[PDB]
DNA sequence: GCTGATGCGGCGACGGATCC
DNA sequence: GGATCCGTCGAACGCATCAGC
């Protein structure tokens, strides 16, 4: 079944306006991603603030197209230094913000802190093929948990990002055959619902479309899975609950192409 | 400098068994 | 014997290194 995602609501429940637009797209290789026009998509959604996951660029290497977006001046960027041509992650942002840090105290993560909220955007690592990966996958969620608790101490949170997990079988097409597989193992999910515990914080998309399944922001390049959208949710905007109030809708932007993901765009009324 | 090989890291199609 | 469940396997991409020119 394929899926359309409902129009935009831009107004909160209670009615006030949407004030910001931050959109994040895992962009699997910047300047494949840039080459095939992903950028003008970026400039027809117009959004406040832009993560980037999976860059797979260095800094030296960004293309000079970048130089050229006056809305989303303020640019931070971090790569790996062990191995360059791999993860990657980039925030870029309309105004300046208060304070910026990487890492979770590997370029993976960004930490931006603005008047009203701290942003966070990840590009969590993956479990791999095999499963070789997944002990180190639960340590890094662990460590990722407790740092974030250590943030939302102060100001609310917005995390987003590809968070490299299926929460639940309605966030994937194939669930059953897909339980021994990275992005939906049940250590993996048990990670993401403790992630909505402990810090503590909800699933944007879903806190709107509770129901709503065949929703997917990855398919695999391969078996035509995305004209089929034999898909993943693995991309996703998680608020602090005293920001659920603000929450004016939570979109996944299917029909822009130039990643194996797609974008996803958060609205809301500050 | 440039190309194209190879290497590495991000599962759905399918073939076979089991169940009522 | 259609539905389901399970393990195996081939392959689209991006980017790195490397050879060769």
């Amino acid at each position: 079944a394929l899926y359309e995602d409902p129009p935009d609501q831009k107004t909160s429940p209670s009615g006030k306006p949407a004030t910001l637009k931050i959109c994040s797209w895992n962009v699997d290789g910047l300047r494949a991603w840039i080459k095939k026009k992903g950028l003008d998509w970026v400039k027809e959604e117009a959004p406040d603030i832009l993560c980037l996951q999976q860059t797979k660029c260095s800094e030296n290497k960004l293309p000079a197209e970048l130089q050229e977006l006056p809305g989303l001046s303020h640019q931070y960027w971090s790569a790996p230094s062990d191995k360059e041509g791999y993860s990657g992650v980039g925030l870029l942002s309309r105004q300046a913000p208060l304070k910026v840090s990487y890492g979770i105290g590997e370029g993976r993560v960004i930490v931006a802190e603005f008047d009203s909220f701290v942003l966070v955007t990840a590009y969590v690592p993956n479990a791999g093929r095999g499963l070789v990966r997944l002990e180190y996958r639960q340590r890094w969620d662990e460590a990722f948990r407790k740092f974030l608790k250590g943030l939302a101490s102060r100001k609310p949170l917005v995390l987003c990002g590809n968070l490299n997990v299926a929460h639940e079988e309605i966030d994937l097409r194939n669930p059953k055959g897909n339980k021994k597989n990275a992005g939906f193992t049940p250590q993996e999910r048990q990670g993401f619902g403790e992630l909505l515990q402990a810090v503590p914080l909800a699933d944007s998309f879903r806190h709107l479309y509770p129901n709503t399944p065949y929703a997917y922001t990855f398919w695999t390049y391969m078996m035509n899975a995305r004209s089929k959208n034999v898909g993943w949710r693995l991309d996703y905007f998680l608020l602090s609950h005293s920001l659920l109030p603000a929450l004016c809708d939570s979109k996944i932007r299917s029909k822009a192409l130039g990643s194996d993901h797609c974008p996803i765009t958060l609205y809301l009324a500050l």
